[PDB]
């Protein structure tokens, strides 16, 4: 067959991979998002599900107090004799000292014989130099921590639990601001370092070089940038941040990121993981896509397809949380429950609204397209002043998008947005008690949202016709390195009474 | 469990029911669109799939010449001693002379021992003083025809071929203008008549009277109108046009014709079959719903239920044109094809546009909801001024909208509104060779439709936001009784060429 990038479509940044045997995982960062590390696997490079985290709470790391696009990011994961590695960077949300450590981010190694985990809990390297850290083992079985600026290498205990000494930096890059991703790679003698340059932005790509020996020195690339996006009308853009694997059939594949623009300058759905072909030239050097950047439509790789259940709708019948949710930052297990009334998932109204940090169970799933729909079948009784739950289109603190059944002098839908910190109340409507059904209807930059009371018969509750802000670069945040999230929430305002909002289903709808 | 109105969504006028067996079957007015008469089939009396037609050009009757809202409509489906019986009124151009007959419609009578067909050939019954013809056999097994004026009874032979003499009014109704779509039934000795009061419009209404004898005297009822919507705030209005039907566990359900307004008076979707319950009272009346108007939910009949294949995905695979699809009057069988491709419905570019009565071979599919999405996969290739192919939301020559790709100096993806007659161009974007992707997006009264080279990545083509013209009310047509289509079409303009347009699919969600 062919497929279209992105492949792992919604919010995934800084793609990593693997290959065991038949099986391919790949992990993105997180930033705030609670459990950290999302943790993909795939038979055909295609086709992804999400099977599970790196850190889940039971391995403990609080996200309750860490600022929009701060914590969890770049992860790099990594299989060597029956181990798989999850290296990452924590960013703090500012200079921290610890162990007389000015830092302002830490590097953790996690580890398991399982790629799903339970890993093992984060083991700190506080070494604030750099970002993006991957990790490397040579023929000697000697391990190695890779960090930015460009390739700086980081020779490891065996133990991978702290620096054994020397840093040194093998490949200085070419040029261009934030080089960074760092990735080795030993095929027939030689050493490949790969880096991604130009930032994040739509000036990203992808740069690498060569040694003989891992220390250097490294001779660059005749095709550097083997990989970016010169064309600005293309729907891929911000091309960069890439490692290679080989397939079981011999075959070379490129995971990177790219954003896609929608309706501008705007990647509302946030940095995705896209696929490419790596082809090998002659004179020993690699090249993505034959120079032709981003692709996309692309020949599948040469493998069988397998398509999974894209659990689009969730009923919570099932005990277990499905793992395409997240929480914004840790739960309150004391407020949420698939178990006090199975078939729903109960939130209890909590003590924060989703412009403040603290606000927690926040449960959404990623935004796969610009035109989908999302919808909930609603059991709430709000009785007082600010008691609400309903749907958000979240992106972060300052950005969002609700529409809630409220109390405010009796029962009414609302739609509020959260425009770069400033609220606006978008639409506001009598509503009838009983179960109520929200839908959030996103066309392109377009949202609105529809309240019902048998799925039937709809009507407007209110809706924006500029949602920009719901992105990376329309958000205004200082960092904006997620993306955009669809789910529910429930809050008292408001007065500190725990109401249950009980929501039977979810249902998400590519139209 | 329960159900909510209406059971058979979309276009689907003039409801008649008769149960076989374990079996319920429903016929519906058609109008301009060919077949005739559309077939329907339940077990459960909620959920229906179309299972055929009356007139298939097997038994040739045309409508090439037929106008907006013209021609077959109000069938009445009935059966008796292993025959199926339908009745339908042809409604003419205007007046026209058969037999020193100025008449302008006729009664046609087919029949079948099947209710799906073929049915016999249309025997035309040439009584053109009312509409709304159903059929009555007594215990007696002599036949009747009963037409508008309210209650009008006609003799039948046997035969069921020609009036056998003596017409004669059994009951003049209430009151009210219009009283028409009359049906008897014999309970208990009584005989029943029902009648349609309070024209198509928002005053509809269900009135009934009763009588020991077939001839009269009849009773008006105490509960009439025993189904009306007097809340005018209701999401079901114009609520009538009912015929009673006893399952085969002692429930007696009444089906009858609704409108969905669309954000104001505006029947978009058209006229559709809804379902409620009926109510026996001691002093030998009945009641539908217990006089509470059209439900929104209610509990539904107390039979196995029964959910069919929507068949909401045309691959064009299968030899046969699925039965879901509709002609805008006669095919011309020399331009459409499923066999020159296979896996594609071919259509060759005719020599009229929508908005003439004589273009052919658009074929659409009924709405079914006010949010939904339509999306075609088209491999065209136009190389004149005029040659065209694509979606169109098609209500009547006056009033559809449609999107094309289209040759207009060079490759052009073009949107183009046919509103109460006056054409204009909503957008029009240059557009590359090859396969494309065409989206129609429907949200309420807003409209819009996106282009596409993969099927991931959309780009806006044009969209209104203002579709009320596609509704009954709002297409300003001298008589609006269908209701809007989705589909596709193809025509050269323009050069008379025969270039050929592939669907490879048809693509329908309700998000
Ligand atoms: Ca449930
Ligand atoms: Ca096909």
């Amino acid at each position: 067959h062919t497929y279209t990038n992105p492949v792992l479509t919604g919010f995934h940044p800084d793609p990593s991979i693997i290959r065991v045997g038949e099986d391919y995982y790949m992990v993105n960062s997180t930033f705030q998002y609670f459990p950290a590390i999302v943790i993909s696997h795939s038979k055909d490079l295609v086709h992804w599900k999400i099977i599970g985290h790196g850190i889940t709470e039971n391995e403990g790391l609080d996200l309750s107090d860490i600022n929009d696009s701060h914590g969890i990011w770049a992860p790099d994961i990594s299989y060597h004799n029956g181990t798989f590695y999850i290296f990452a960077t924590h960013r703090l949300n500012g200079p921290t000292v610890i162990n007389g450590r000015k830092l302002i981010r830490r590097q953790i190694m996690i580890k398991s014989s399982r790629p799903e985990g339970p890993y093992s809990k984060p083991v700190f390297i506080d070494e604030g130099s750099g970002i993006d850290p991957s990790h490397f083992v040579d023929g000697d079985g000697k391990h190695y921590m890779l960090l930015s600026p460009a390739c700086t290498l980081f020779p490891l205990n065996e133990e991978c639990t702290d620096i054994s000494g020397e840093p040194v930096q093998i490949w200085e890059g070419t040029g261009r601001r934030a080089p960074e991703g760092p990735h080795l790679l030993k095929k027939d003698g030689y050493y490949y370092a790969i880096l991604a340059e130009g930032g994040t932005g739509y000036s990203h790509s992808i740069t690498t070089a060569r040694s003989t020996h891992l220390y250097g020195p490294y001779e660059p690339c005749p095709y550097n940038p083997i990989l970016t996006q010169t064309d600005p009308d293309a729907p891929i853009q911000r091309a960069g941040h890439g490692k290679l694997v080989e397939t079981q059939n011999g075959e070379w594949w490129a995971v990177y990121l790219c954003g896609r623009p929608n309706q501008g300058s705007y990647t509302t759905v946030g940095r995705e993981t896209a696929l490419d072909p790596v082809e090998w030239t002659d004179d020993g050097w690699f090249v993505i896509n034959n120079l032709k950047g981003p692709s996309l439509v692309q020949r599948a790789p040469n493998l069988p397809q397998v398509k999974w259940d894209e659990k689009n709708f969730d009923d919570f019948d099932e005990d277990t949380l499905g793992l395409d949710w997240q929480f914004v930052r840790n739960p309150d297990h004391s407020s949420w429950s698939l178990i006090e009334r199975p078939g729903y998932l109960r939130l209890w109204t909590g003590d924060w609204d989703l412009h403040d940090i603290r606000a927690k169970n926040t449960v959404v799933r990623r935004e796969k397209h610009h035109l989908y729909s999302a919808g909930v079948k609603l059991d709430f009784s709000p009785s007082a002043s600010g008691e609400q739950a309903g749907i958000v289109c979240y992106y972060s603190t300052n950005n969002y998008l609700k529409c809630c059944l409220i109390y405010e002098e009796g029962l009414k839908i609302k739609v509020v947005e959260n425009r770069s910190g400033c609220q606006k109340t978008l639409g506001k409507k009598h509503a009838e008690a009983g179960p109520l059904f929200l839908k959030a209807v996103i066309n392109k930059q377009k949202r609105d949202f529809y309240y019902s009371y048998e799925g039937k018969h709809w009507h407007h509750a209110g809706g924006t016709e500029d949602a920009s802000f719901l992105s990376d670069e329309g958000s205004r945040d200082a960092k904006g390195h997620t993306g955009t999230m669809v789910g529910i929430f429930a809050n008292n305002g408001g007065s500190g009474r725990k109401a249950a909002a009980d929501f039977d289903w979810f249902r998400y709808i590519a139209y």
